[PDB]
Order: structure tokens, then sequence, then C-alpha cells
């Protein structure tokens, strides 16, 4: 297994990307980073990134301006961006009902709002986009955002246990209690038969696979295992972690600070249990830059060794350049 | 609110001061200094720094070998450290509870913890009932300080406790709350009644702010900022007070140095952002702010140097050749 993401890279079977991680890791940087990798080496496809977060961080990487509306990376005739607020008459007593099941019943939110960004994706689609054939999903720093593959089955178990307990004696007082019930069924059942739809795909390790990304220092880590394990029963493909903002101390000509080489003997000791934790996972190692990384230019300068490993002895001039 | 432990540290109140946080954030080497300052600052008192981890902290950080018999550091007068391990020594009273189950077997029944474990009984309903399991270890500290306390003038005036680095230790102090709600539905409910008033006999003294505290210890990170605010709602729904956080490894890399190093300063840059963030969050608490030091901390001498920021705040631009000494 590779220490790096080169067969994802070249994949021509995956349309959907989540790319995932807590904690200032990197995050954006390796979303904008795989986006341009894979638009780079296959020319022939078209590609989006795409993010939700409200402080408009591909804006803030690209050092241009993206919205609701689908516009390419200026450099790029393969790459465009979206940024989407997912937040933003029987239908208010039928949005009543559904809000007050988000605050009680885990998935609805999450579904609420995926089903929104995929309406975003489709009109920019018909409207002259024309088709995305992969679509990379820089996920929201907040949140468990995939939540929503477990509703299908969280609501039918709910279901059987409305259905044994409604059943013991009526209909006087089932009547009763459903009194002024709104129904919502419909609505309730088309989410999840929405779900059960983007289920199909989304555990389709051929299809769809989540890369996860972290840092080499311990809370980072168990917040990364709790990551794995969550896609995991989502039946989620996770074989890839991008491990950021790591010193190589030992390697730059212009050695010494003591405070540097401390800080890479913790990172080195965390790389050791993450070589053995994850063994059959690509883990690729990426090296700290001076600054965040911002620009097209500097993007996919570093982009590069998510396709090729960084080697601290040769690749350090391409990173105390992009300083 | 000062950024400073001072208050406590001269307290001549507290006898529980509780000192945790997750991650390898200096936990151990603030258990230490808040032990060792409180001990220099109040001569005329004894005090008691305990933990509870198997790896033996305080005898790495000391350079002394430190066990389940009470022993004064070396250089200091009223300043004792015990490492024991409860979750082993109540594996080993319950086998022997569960063999005298199985044979017939007496018990010397005169108290306390020794009555509760009976036939193994409340040992495997851990599984079902959380804070059991914390409640009797926590059983087993207090059994050994008492212990330890000899009969004597022995008895310590307050006792510091370095928290394990894995678990939720507290846990049984929402055990009343849950067992009381358990036992409405509901030989085994006599044992669960004899705990549940165990442990109401330790809230009594856990839940004043005046005789009890937890020490929250953090780095300048988003990670350990939430952990920490995880810990704070922890201890809160405990009714533990709280209102201390020290944040380590520091860098203050304005001051010192100068420019040199652009990784260290990129660091620092950070390190203020959540400094910032936790400044504003924890208005009411104690933030202390301690420097990095190249290294361990190890030893009475460097343990000693270091603590003494805990009392007054560390000054990166007069107190930088003080970090440079050890
Ligand atoms: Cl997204
Ligand atoms: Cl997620
Ligand atoms: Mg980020
Ligand atoms: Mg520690
Ligand atoms: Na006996
Ligand atoms: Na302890
Ligand atoms: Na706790
Ligand atoms: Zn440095």
């Amino acid at each position: 297994v590779e220490p790096n993401l080169h067969s994802l890279i070249t994949s021509t079977t995956h349309k959907w990307i989540f790319v995932g991680g807590k904690g200032g890791v990197g995050k954006t940087t390796s979303s904008c980073s795989i986006a341009i990798q894979m638009a780079l080496s296959q020319p022939n496809k078209q590609f989006l990134l795409i993010s939700t977060d409200p402080a408009h961080n591909l804006s803030d990487a690209f050092g241009e301006k993206f919205g609701k509306d689908a516009r390419k990376v200026t450099g790029m005739n393969n790459l465009s961006c979206m940024e989407i607020d997912p937040s933003a008459l029987g239908s208010l007593l039928q949005g009543g009902a559904l809000a007050d099941l988000t605050g009680s019943i885990p998935g609805i939110d999450e579904a609420l709002s995926f089903m929104e960004v995929m309406k975003h994706i489709k009109r920019q689609e018909q409207g002259e986009g024309e088709t995305f054939d992969t679509v990379i999903f820089d996920t929201a720093p907040t949140g468990h955002t995939l939540r929503f593959l477990q509703l299908p089955n969280t609501l039918s178990k709910l279901l059987e246990k409305f259905g044994e307990i409604t059943n013991k004696l009526g209909p006087m007082l089932n009547s009763f209690m459903g009194a002024g019930n709104v129904d919502i069924s419909g609505k309730l059942n088309e989410l999840k038969a929405n779900v059960e739809t983007i289920r199909q795909q989304f555990t389709d390790p051929d299809l769809t696979t989540f890369v996860c990304v972290c840092i080499s220092e311990f809370l980072s880590l168990y917040e990364t295992e709790r990551l794995i394990q969550e896609l995991i029963s989502y039946d989620m493909d996770v074989n890839s972690i991008i491990v950021n903002q790591l010193l190589f101390a030992e390697n730059d000509q212009e050695h010494n600070c003591k405070r540097c080489q401390a800080r890479w003997k913790m990172q080195k000791k965390y790389l050791d249990q993450i070589d053995e934790l994850y063994e059959d996972f690509h883990v690729v190692k990426m090296p700290l830059c001076a600054g965040e990384i911002r620009g097209l230019n500097n993007l996919t300068k570093f982009s590069q060794f998510l396709n090729k490993e960084y080697n601290p002895i040769t690749d350090g001039k391409v990173i105390y350049e992009l300083e």
C-alpha cells in the first residue's frame, strides 16, 4: 500500500470524494490539492470542488470569489468550485414538524442539508455546467455531516416500535394522542428513499471514498481513529489518511532550533503509531510549510506530494521556496 | 480574575485538589508544580500528591522511586508522593471475594469496600451501571490514603490528585442520582444503597467549592481547547468546582529570541489565536499561561523554578532567562 494518493488521483471510477479532518489540520489545503491533482491528471474529465463552510475557505485558498454559482478556478479549464450555505400553506406545517425532528432524531438534519447540496449541483449542471464527472466534497469542519447514512435504519427501527405500541388498544387511545397529527409520512419516506438511493453509490468503494486528514499529534490521532470508526459504521470506504504539518526536522539545511527538533521527535512518535495502526491504509506524509498555502501556483506545487511521496532529502527546496 | 493560581496556592480551606488534562499536555508537570507551590507556601501544613498512573509518572517527574507507601520527596519537609493502582487492587480484592463466595468463605467485614465487593456481584454490574467502576476505584484510593495516614499526626491537610491519563475518573459523582432512579423501579439492592450513601458522603466535600476544586490542563490548540470545554462541562455536570485552566507549552516566540526560526513564529501565531479564544470563553477562570521548556522539567530543582509561574504570571520579557536556566 503506497504512501500516496496516486491510485485515487488517476482513478476513473470514483465520482464522489469526501475529504475531512477536524482541528486546523490542513483539511481545506488537502481538499484543494486533491481536486487540483485529479483535474491536472485527468484533463478530459470535469471536476467540481464544493464547500459548505460559511468562512468561504475555498475563496480564501484560491484567492478568488466563489459562490452558489459554479465557476472555473482561474488557470484551470477543468476544475470548478462552489461555496454554498445549506442552512439557507401546508408546507409551514410540514417544515415545522420536520424542524422538531432535527433536534431530537440523528441524521435528519444531515439528510436535509446534504439533499440541499445535491440540488445545487444538478441545478449548476442543467444550466450549462454541464456535468461533473467527479465531485470533491470539502466537508464542513463542524458536525457529523454523513450521519444521514444511518437514517434509513434509524427511522425504520423507530417505525417498528411505533407499529408495536400503537397496536396495543384502540382506536380510543390512538385517536386521542394522534389528534391534530400532521402526517409528514410522505415527506419522511421520500427522504428515506433519497438516502437509500445515495447509499447505493456511497457504500460502493469504486464510486466513493473518504480521505481523512490529520496531524501527527495525540488528539488528532484520537479524532482520526473515531472518524474512521464513524465511517465504517456508515459502510463508507476509507483507506487514505493525509498527515500534514510534518517537520522532517533532521533534514533541513540550516539545521538547529531545538524547539522544532523536539516537536518533530513527538511527531515521529505518533507517525510510528499511525504506520502500525493503519498498515493497509494509504498514509501520505505531507511537509509543513511556513505560512498557509494559497493561490493556484503554490497549491499545485504542494499538491504534487499527494501523488508522489515527499522526500525531505530531495524535495526540501520546493517547500522552502513556497515560503 | 488573575491569570495565576495564587489564591489556590495560599488557600487554607481546600482539602481536595484535582489536576487533569489529556493529550500530552503537561499534566504531570502541572500536578507536581501545584503540589510544590502549596507545600512551599504553607510549610505548617502536610501535603500529599497522589497518582493512579501505572506508568509511575510522579517517580519519573521527581527522579525518585514512589509507591503505595507515602514518601516525602527528597528536599521537601511537607510534601509526600504516592503511586498506586486501584483498578489492579480492586481486581485482586474482587477475585478473592468471588473465591470466598464459591467456597465457604468468611469475611473480616470490619469495613468497608471489602463488604461492598461481596460475591463479586457489584463488579459485574459495572457494565450495566455507569459510575460503579469509578466509585469502587476511588474508594480504593481513599482507603490507601487513610491507611497511609497511619494513626499519629501523619494525616495530610491537603491531597492533590494527579488524575489518570485515561477514563472518566469522577463519573462516580453522578452515581447517587442514577442509583436513586434505578432503585425506584427496580442483597444487591442493599449493596447499591451502601454505595449510594458512600458517594453522597464524598459529594458533601467534593461539591463544596471551598473544600474541593479541579484544575484543567491544556495546550493552546483547537483540539485541546475542545477537549478542555468537554472536561469543564463534565465537571459542571458533577457539581465539581472548576475555575482554573493551565495552558502549557507556550512559545512566547516574539520575545526571548527575536526573529529566528519562522516555524516557531508561525506556531506562536497559532497559539495566540487559541489563547485569545480561551481568554474570552473563560473570562471568569484563572487562565494561567505557562512557557514551553526545551525538554522535560524533572527533579525538585527544575520543578520548583518552573512552578513559581503558577503563583506569579510568567513574563516573557523578564523571566525568559529562568527558562534558559532549566
Ligand atoms: Cl460539502
Ligand atoms: Cl463526517
Ligand atoms: Mg483547515
Ligand atoms: Mg502528561
Ligand atoms: Na479474613
Ligand atoms: Na489520582
Ligand atoms: Na473526570
Ligand atoms: Zn523552531
